[PDB]
Order: structure tokens, then C-alpha cells, then sequence
């Protein structure tokens, strides 16, 4: 499988991985522009992009995943654990951010 991440951070600082199944596949350094990073897995569970380095001034901004040529935007997944909502982290779903520490899952590959 291939899969791509588009994603930015806020300050260039930020950390995420790209986990399946729970393994992590790959993880990567974020810039303060979208840009695509890719990686293969024989791995077929649920993806996960995961911000792992959360601290003062960093936040990730998700626009979306590729699977295997699917389009995913992070906004359509209802299970974000990061973002800032409801005054928590994980308040709700359907987001490209995560301000803390968690992840958006884009179901099984
Ligand atoms: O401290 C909890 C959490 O805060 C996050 O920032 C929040 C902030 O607390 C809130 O006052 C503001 O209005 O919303 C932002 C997020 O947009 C921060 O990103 C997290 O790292 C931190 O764990
Ligand atoms: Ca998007
Ligand atoms: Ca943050």
C-alpha cells in the first residue's frame, strides 16, 4: 500500500507519525506549509497520523491523506483525539487539527 500525509505544522517544530495498526510505518518532521510525505506499508489495519511532540507554540494542520489513490480529508473522519474542542483535547471530531497531542483516524487501509 501507499500512502500520503499533506500536512503542515505551525511553528516547523512539529512531529507526526503515520501508524497502522498501531505500528508506526514512518514519522516525519513538519514544515509551516502543506506539503505531501509518502511511505509503503504491507500493512493493512486502521491509519493513524499522529502528532506525537506537542509543547508551546506547535500544532498540526491535516488537510488530508492517499490511500492507494483515495483521497481522505481528515475533516470527513470522526475520530480526532488532538484537536481543541469543547475546551478539551478530543471535544470532537471531524478536523484537520490536532493542537494536542493525538491522532485522526482515516479507518483501515
Ligand atoms: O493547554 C491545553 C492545550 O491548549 C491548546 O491551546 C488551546 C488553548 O488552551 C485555548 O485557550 C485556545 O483558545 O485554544 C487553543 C487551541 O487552539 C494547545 O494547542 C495544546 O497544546 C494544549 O495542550
Ligand atoms: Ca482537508
Ligand atoms: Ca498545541
Amino acid at each position: 500500500n501507499s500512502i500520503t500525509v499533506r500536512a503542515r505544522g505551525v511553528n516547523g517544530q512539529e512531529s507526526v507519525s503515520l501508524q497502522v495498526g498501531g505500528t508506526t510505518v514512518q514519522t516525519w518532521t513538519l514544515t509551516t506549509a502543506m506539503q505531501d510525505y509518502t511511505a509503503s506499508t504491507s500493512l493493512t489495519g486502521e491509519i493513524r497520523v499522529a502528532f506525537t511532540n506537542d509543547a508551546t507554540g506547535r500544532d498540526v494542520q491535516v488537510d488530508y491523506i492517499v490511500v492507494n489513490g483515495q483521497t481522505r480529508q481528515a475533516e470527513n473522519q470522526s475520530v480526532n483525539t488532538g484537536v481543541w474542542a469543547n475546551n478539551q483535547c478530543g471535544g470532537s471530531g471531524n478536523s484537520e487539527w490536532l493542537h494536542c497531542n493525538g491522532y485522526i483516524s482515516f479507518g483501515n487501509v
